[PDB]
């Protein structure tokens, strides 16, 4: 169950820091 969605929200994670950084580092 933690290690679970922990997991799965740990790389999701990156992947909204790197949609950030993508949209907002885009035109940073």
């Amino acid at each position: 169950d933690a290690e679970f969605r922990h997991d799965s929200g740990y790389e999701v994670h990156h992947q909204k820091l790197v949609f950030f950084a993508e949209d907002v580092g885009s035109n940073k």
